[PDB]
């Protein structure tokens, strides 16, 4: 029986992350079904060994998954990684890509806590996007989890927390559609980048779609340039209207942050909690599909 080390029985393929693709997993005695990532090892550029480690450095924290790094079966880097839920983009399909404001707002509180999470533990996200959310599972059920740091990067030093510097950016980048306008310029990203593109994260959810989404036929990294375009011409206060203010107020929030500031999360937090309260809602975690 195929099995990683001892315990897991290894299954169908189930999805795809940073660097490598996540298969079903079975913990043989104790029943437990788990994800398992792998990452061929045929590569000058190995990460997701590093990944391990930011997830560790993470661990306990709300709504962020265990991991087990296993190191190397022959071919394979393996990590084993908790199994969550649905995620937000496989939720928002089953209400047939609608969410209610309620569900919209419930989400946001708990998507801005949990990146500021990781910025307390030094590191930005830098692929912020609806796939990269899920909900827990159980007694957890109503809790958003945060997933894949394959990407992220550490944007201040752990003993002095002296930020990174001001400069083009090097590594490689997360998705187009979400991706913050100092990204698409070239620019380092910081923790404005990853609250920017969790304001496109929740437009998306209120749109159904990005006024950037729909491409043309082209070498692919021409469609990059389009999305780029799109997005730099649609004015906050167009891609928000006919929406509560408050998203756009979050937008232009992030987009006039300094590149080295700690964001004012708390804020951000509060125009949407003021604004769930006006209607009389409240934060009882009876999302939409409940």
């Amino acid at each position: 029986e195929l099995r990683v080390g001892n315990r897991y029985r290894l299954g169908r393929k189930i999805g795809s992350g940073s660097f490598g693709d996540i298969y079903l997993g079975t913990d043989i005695a104790a029943g437990e079904e788990v994800a398992i990532k792998l990452e061929c090892v045929k590569t000058k550029h190995p990460q997701l060994h590093i990944e391990s480690k930011i997830y560790k450095m993470m661990q306990g924290g709300v709504g962020i998954p265990t991991i087990r790094w296993c190191g190397a079966e022959g071919d394979y880097n393996v990590m084993v990684m908790e199994l969550l839920g649905p995620s937000l983009e496989d939720l928002f399909n089953f209400c047939s890509r609608k969410f209610s404001l309620k569900t919209v707002l419930l989400l946001a509180d708990q998507m801005i806590s949990r990146i500021e999470y990781i910025h307390s533990k030094n590191f930005i996200h830098r692929d912020v996007k609806p796939d990269n959310f899920l909900m827990g599972l159980g007694k957890k059920g109503n809790l958003v989890y945060i997933i894949d740091f394959g990407l992220a990067k550490k944007y201040r030093d752990a003993r002095t927390h002296q930020h990174i510097p001001y400069r083009e950016n090097k590594n490689l980048t997360g998705t187009a559609c979400y991706a913050s306008i100092n990204t698409h310029l070239g620019i380092e990203q910081s923790r404005r980048d990853d609250l920017e593109s969790l304001g496109y994260v929740l437009m998306y959810f209120n749109l159904g779609s990005l006024p950037w989404q729909g491409l043309k036929a082209a070498t692919k990294r021409q469609k990059y340039e389009r999305i780029s375009e799109k997005k730099m011409s649609t004015p906050i206060e167009v891609l928000c209207k006919g929406y509560p203010s408050e998203f756009a107020t979050y937008l232009n929030f992030c987009r006039s942050l300094r590149f080295d500031d700690k964001p004012d999360y708390s804020y951000l937090r509060q125009l949407f909690r003021n604004l769930f309260h006006r209607q009389g809602f409240s934060y009882d975690y009876v999302f939409d599909w409940n």
